[PDB]
């Protein structure tokens, strides 16, 4: 057969071959030896001009004018550009591609379907905290549109040669508090502890509840981190109810409307975007059994068991799996009424499906991460648990950076 | 490098040096992780030797006597007999811990905190077909024990390089037949068509219920296989009812006790043997969410929904969740009810995070398959979800290998 990865669909009985894999030229972690790839962290001048290269012609072949005048004109701007200040800049259609590509290309969103369709706010003009501070009030405002989400990203300035970089402290544009207790344990998200102490640390006055929406910390380079609350209006969220059980709503739960990712690097060319909050809409296993029902998150299954009135003192009456899946019948229910979008892991992973054969046709793969495009419940009754996948790095790219503290 | 394992929920850390004694190349490169593949691709004297030493010193290390006489002398057996005939032979005790440590490094198997505990069936003593269904017939009967259930392996005769193999053509010693209907259909399990078909084309006379056990195709070196019903009392069913859903009995379920896999290579010290098949006992995820469940095998979801009453428009009420829990609670209710050994997926994936502590102490490692240890549902909702996990081959080994038609 052909000499790249084949790749095959168990329920369907189909084979397609992985071509596009041949276009990385970034190592992942894994070897002959030992697979690495359940893993969730994987820990200069001509380097650049190579990077750029490559970059300005993925853009050119994207507008289909490569081999062309304008395309040898923009890559020979580039290197005398890199020539006398060590970077480039790049157009604005350039960033725009580059943003889009970069969601494309990530492994391990679920949601690519949509990778087309994604609003860029070019906020490489950005000069302070405050102005920051601006810029993301009106991405939530635009990326919420009172309840009907719709996706984007922020671009604040570049990394630079020995000046200082752009970052926001917080992992998420809106995440609860976390307080650590007197016995120990923890009130509200315990992912969250050690941001809640830096923003006590920065002055900002903590309040005592499950569900306290934190400040920002943002960042201007060379300048310590300044505070910034959101305005309650600006931030939705949904109250938590169930369709049949009545009591459901008495727990008090509640969740935020918008997923925006704040502390993730956008690289394209070689630029370094320190800060790029992106944003676009839930799947409702996220919330309804990663956040609500790890045991290192808010851990409330035992909780809802109880109530549900299941045995709780014998795995094998499955009290684990029933409570899950009424939690996450919640989560959708709440905010279906409340007019909030959101996707539920059966749709998102049929969409995902799609995605894969638009791929295919388009350039011959998709780079995906089976163990996280796969849901946390009910995997084997999603199809994409069927489908082999092929992992790798293709640029543009979003990849952790290490936290500024 | 060693790599660093981190468990998610509990903040632990390891280190896998065992990873350092693989000599066998997975389907991964630094380029593209193939980890999500069920298959490889794929599918000499000093060579031999080195694997032969290799686990001679294995074996004579296990029982603490590495160095005496008796290790010394074993060596020069095995390299006289490879010199001269270009093979050798295992003694029975070096089997028995070939094959126990074969158990012990599948990646795939969450039953391996069992892994001591290993009747093994020395048959290689076998010159027939006949002889080979006779010693199935005793293991099915030793595995089986009237409901306690014990695991078991029979070992036939080894691959020789003159000569044809022996072999089980049946992927499984009980297996429901599949029966094609001209319009397309399936009657049984669709897993199963092919087998079905060529136990037809060599002889048996098929019924035509869901639930047929198949005869076996059992293949002497270079002689047409040959067929052997089995005692329809050897084979111990379970029926399928729910502790609380009256109705649930009414839809005619059922399933085997012994899942006893009889397609998979045996290799030790270099030697290949072709026809080994083991047997342990279920786990319930394995017959309630794949077997019944899965679109390709009885696909018995919509069926039961219905039956509850959910809306099935729409996938947002949750009706395939909800309906998958159900019928894994049947089948852990009626496997306790019917006095059958069963361990559902938390208390399995329990008893496997307590092998990884033991594995660590005991070796510096454990390779394990993170996408099969994590069961089909409830995945975030089970310890070994959190955990990461180095996937690599060690030897002794079971293999994957041809269908021998
Ligand atoms: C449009 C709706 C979207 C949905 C439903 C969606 C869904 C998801 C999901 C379920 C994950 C898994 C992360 C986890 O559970 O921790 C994910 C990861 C990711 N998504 Fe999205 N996504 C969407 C939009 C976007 C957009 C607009 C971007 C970027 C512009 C993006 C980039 C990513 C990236 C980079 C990750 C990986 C994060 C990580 O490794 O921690 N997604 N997405
Ligand atoms: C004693 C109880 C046992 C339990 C509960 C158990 C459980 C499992 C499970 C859940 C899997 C994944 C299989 C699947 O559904 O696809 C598995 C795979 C496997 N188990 Fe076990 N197992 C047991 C005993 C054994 C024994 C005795 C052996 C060998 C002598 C063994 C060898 C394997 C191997 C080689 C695989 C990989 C099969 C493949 O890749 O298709 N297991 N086991
Ligand atoms: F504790 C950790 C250390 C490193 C990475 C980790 C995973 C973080 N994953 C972010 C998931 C996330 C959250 C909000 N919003 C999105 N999002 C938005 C659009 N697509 C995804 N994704 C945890
Ligand atoms: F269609 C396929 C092509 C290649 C591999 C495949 C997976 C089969 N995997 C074994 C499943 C199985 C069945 C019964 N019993 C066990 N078993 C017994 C002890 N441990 C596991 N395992 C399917
Ligand atoms: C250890 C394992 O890699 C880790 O727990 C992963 C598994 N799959 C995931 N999948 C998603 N979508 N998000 C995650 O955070 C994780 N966590
Ligand atoms: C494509 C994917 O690798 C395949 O469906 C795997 C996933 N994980 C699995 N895990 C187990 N335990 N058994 C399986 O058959 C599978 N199937
Ligand atoms: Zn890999």
């Amino acid at each position: 057969g052909p000499k790249f990865p084949r790749v095959k669909n168990w329920e369907l009985g189909s084979i397609t071959y992985d071509t596009l894999c041949a276009q990385s030229q970034q190592d992942g972690p894994c070897t002959p030896r030992r697979c690495l790839g359940s893993l969730v962290l994987p820990r200069p001048a001509e380097q650049l001009l190579s990077q750029a290269r490559d970059f300005i012609n993925q853009y050119y072949s994207s507008i289909k004018r490569s081999g062309s005048q304008a395309h040898e004109e923009r890559l020979q701007e580039v290197e005398a550009e890199v020539a006398s200040t060590g970077t480039y800049h790049l157009r604005e259609s350039e960033l725009v591609f580059g943003a889009k590509q970069a969601w494309r290309n990530a492994p391990r969103c679920v949601g690519r379907i949509q990778w087309g369709k994604l609003q860029v706010f070019d906020a490489r003009d950005c000069s302070s905290a405050q102005e920051m501070f601006t810029y993301i009030c009106n991405h939530i405002k635009y990326a919420t549109n009172r309840g009907n989400l719709r996706s984007a990203i922020t671009v604040f300035p570049q990394r630079a040669p020995g000046r200082g970089d752009f970052r926001i402290w917080n992992s998420q544009l809106v995440r609860y508090a976390g307080y650590r207790q007197q016995d120990g344990s923890v009130r509200g998200d315990p992912a969250n502890v050690e941001i809640t102490e830096l923003c006590i640390q920065h002055g900002w006055t903590p309040g005592n509840g499950r569900f306290d929406v934190l400040p920002l910390l943002l960042q201007a380079p060379d300048e310590a981190p300044e505070l910034f609350v959101l305005p309650p209006e600006l931030v939705l969220e949904v109250p938590l109810e169930h369709p049949t059980l009545e009591w459901f709503a008495a727990l008090g739960l509640r969740w935020y409307a918008l997923p925006a990712v704040s502390n993730m690097l956008l690289e394209i060319g070689g630029l370094e975007f320190s800060a790029a909050p992106f944003s676009g809409w839930y799947m409702s296993t996220e919330i309804g059994t990663r956040n609500l029902c790890d045991p290192h998150r808010y851990n409330i299954l035992e909780d809802v068991a109880v109530c549900m009135d299941l045995d709780t003192r014998t795995t094998s009456s499955l009290w684990k799996d029933k409570a899950a899946v009424e939690i996450n019948l919640a989560v959708l229910h709440s905010f279906q009424l409340a007019k909030v979008t959101i996707v539920d892991h059966h749709a998102a992973t049929v969409s995902f499906m799609k995605h894969l054969d638009n791929e295919q046709k388009a350039r011959g793969g998709c780079p995906a991460d089976w163990a996280w495009i796969v849901p946390p419940i009910s995997g084997s009754l999603t199809p994409v648990f069927h489908q082999e996948m092929v992992n790798y790095i293709l640029s543009p790219a979003f990849r952790y950076q290490p936290d500024p503290w």
